[PDB]
């Protein structure tokens, strides 16, 4: 494979990092990167917010749910779904965009526009010899989040993104088989099929587990997406995000 | 660096050769997507590639009569997929219905399918093949997803078309730097964002009138308020729900 496909194949998720902070180049050209995804009808509903001071960092890692590496990095951004920009437009043009705004349709268009700028975001860091890792983390204490970033209404944090040099090494995380994502015209019409593939797949994780552990984790992948989907967790999520002026 | 250089060459392609890419290429884009990180390991995704010419001229007319559907290398349609998850209930015997329909959850599918789709275009990109998401098949989703036999739990978020160019197109001024990325907090000052997008409509509308020859000098907060003044897809909660999402 070219540069792009072997970097895009190289991805882990870096949870150890230097408390080296990335230059100022570093982050524009990160960002940048972010940018040049492609935005649903050139809408560009996104804002990123980088965070620098000390204090801010350390408090996020403890609303992300104690995660050490939002609060020692390179850079920590935190990636918002934004449509007050688009109110600022309303004002403007002096037309109504509430009705649009509000709808689910674009709280979707929205979403996927931050998650396309995320996803060039990460792969520019990983290209520059930087570790990267989501934190999805931030969504257990999103008003309080907004708060320290000081969101106005239609602005919701939906992840963040750390970054810097590693400060150690991870494996790679074995995926589903591209024959089971991957459906030639229509979806797979048999659920038994469906339960083959995934016991094949629970036999890799488990044995993935028990290599990295040494034994002391065998866990099958049906079994860790049962265990966390049985326990349903920020339920407050509906209303906030609707309080914030979206998928009302 | 190349990866760097790729990222910021992007330009949404609409003109293909009528060329299928080789089951190779295929793959290595689905691969590249995989490699994409998913929260908490949940892979909720799902993507369907469509060959048969008398679907792919029924897409091409669902996503409003967008002829590159119908004509590229190939078409993809990325799937929000909580189906797999529902198989999963059944084999654990756990009941996981409560996180499955939440709004949470629904965040979590739409992230994880447009983080693996931005992977497949920047590796279809890669080979020398033009790209373009298809948001446009979200005007039919019913019929969308009665033509890809989708079962409850799946909903097709957006197409994915790719191939050999036809043609070359100009890349697409983006807001500034400095409006989009906020250092500690957001821009505080509403009156600075409506100077920032003034100053961007100039570059905007000169981007036009550049490139039609002055026949459109179009302003992009002008463009927004056009489209987001016309509300479409508002059947879309109701849809989604009824597919066990966001409820
Ligand atoms: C999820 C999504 C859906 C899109 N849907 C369509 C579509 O249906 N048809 C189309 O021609 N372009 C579509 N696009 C491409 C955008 O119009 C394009 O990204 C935007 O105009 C900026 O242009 P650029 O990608 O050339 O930089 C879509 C983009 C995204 C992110
Ligand atoms: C949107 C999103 C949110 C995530 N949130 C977290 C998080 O809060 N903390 C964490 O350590 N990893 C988080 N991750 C990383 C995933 O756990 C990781 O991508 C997955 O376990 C697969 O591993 P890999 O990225 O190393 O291949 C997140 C990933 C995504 C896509």
């Amino acid at each position: 494979m070219n540069s792009v496909i072997e970097t895009i194949l190289n991805h882990r998720s870096i949870r150890k990092y230097e408390d080296k902070p990335l230059s100022e180049e570093q982050i524009q050209t990160i960002v940048e990167s972010a940018q040049a995804a492609s935005t649903s009808s050139y809408i560009q509903a996104y804002s990123i917010i980088g965070v620098k001071d000390k204090e801010t960092k350390r408090k996020l890692a403890q609303l992300a749910g104690n995660q050490p590496y939002v609060e020692t990095n390179g850079h920590f951004f935190v990636f918002c779904a934004d449509f007050h920009r688009h109110d600022v437009i309303a004002e403007m043009e002096k037309k109504d965009l509430s009705t649009a705004l509000e709808s689910t349709e674009q709280f979707m268009v929205a979403i996927i526009d931050v998650a396309l700028a995320a996803q060039n975001a990460t792969l520019a860091a990983e290209s520059m010899g930087l570790g990267a890792c989501y934190i999805g983390g931030l969504r257990n204490e999103l008003e309080e989040v907004s708060k320290l970033l000081k969101l106005p209404h239609h602005v919701i944090p939906l992840f963040g993104l750390t970054v810097g040099h590693p400060a150690g090494i991870t494996d790679k995380k074995p995926r589903l088989p591209f024959k089971h994502v991957y459906h030639e015209e229509t979806y797979e019409p048999n659920d038994e099929q469906t339960k083959k593939e995934l016991t094949a797949y629970n036999e890799e994780i488990s044995a993935y587990y028990n290599e990295r552990t040494n034994g002391k984790r065998q866990d099958t992948w049906t079994g860790q997406m049962a265990e966390m989907l049985s326990n349903p967790k920020r339920m407050y999520m509906k209303e906030f995000v609707e309080k914030q002026g979206f998928n009302k």
